[PDB]
């Protein structure tokens, strides 16, 4: 499913996401919009590697999830790469919360740094009730 921007925030906060680890849910929001646009059906193959990524976070198949198609690689999410790709993101919402427990926090993600990281970012939370 492809989410509607408000919908998204009051999801994530009833999911717990809303200063997990220091991030606030606006810095979430960001990453989602520049990930996926909001899609849980959002997938990317890097040819240059052999991973993809997966649903709203584009979260990786090297380190996090097992899809069995990506060489050496590990699943700190202990999930199948499919649930990523559910309109329910519960899963996706533990994994995310799993990737920020290592040491770079939200900057695991390329995106985030490139679109989120230093800007103001109230616009993704406004009128939201959050
Ligand atoms: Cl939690
Ligand atoms: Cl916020
Ligand atoms: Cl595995
Ligand atoms: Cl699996
Ligand atoms: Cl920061
Ligand atoms: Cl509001
Ligand atoms: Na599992
Ligand atoms: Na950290």
């Amino acid at each position: 499913k492809v989410f509607e921007r408000c919908e998204l925030a009051r999801t994530l906060k009833r999911l717990g996401m809303d200063g997990y680890r220091g991030i606030s849910l606006a810095n979430w929001m960001c990453l989602a919009k520049w990930e996926s646009g909001y899609n849980t059906r959002a997938t990317n193959y890097n040819a240059g590697d052999r991973s993809t990524d997966y649903g709203i976070f584009q979260i990786n198949s090297r380190y996090w999830c097992n899809d069995g198609k990506t060489p050496g690689a590990v699943n700190a999410c202990h999930l199948s790469c499919s649930a990523l790709l559910q309109d329910n993101i519960a899963d996706a919402v533990a994994c995310a919360k799993r990737v920020v427990r290592d040491p770079q926090g939200i900057r695991a993600w390329v995106a985030w740094r490139n679109r989120c990281q230093n800007r103001d970012v109230r616009q993704y939370v406004q009128g939201c009730g959050v």
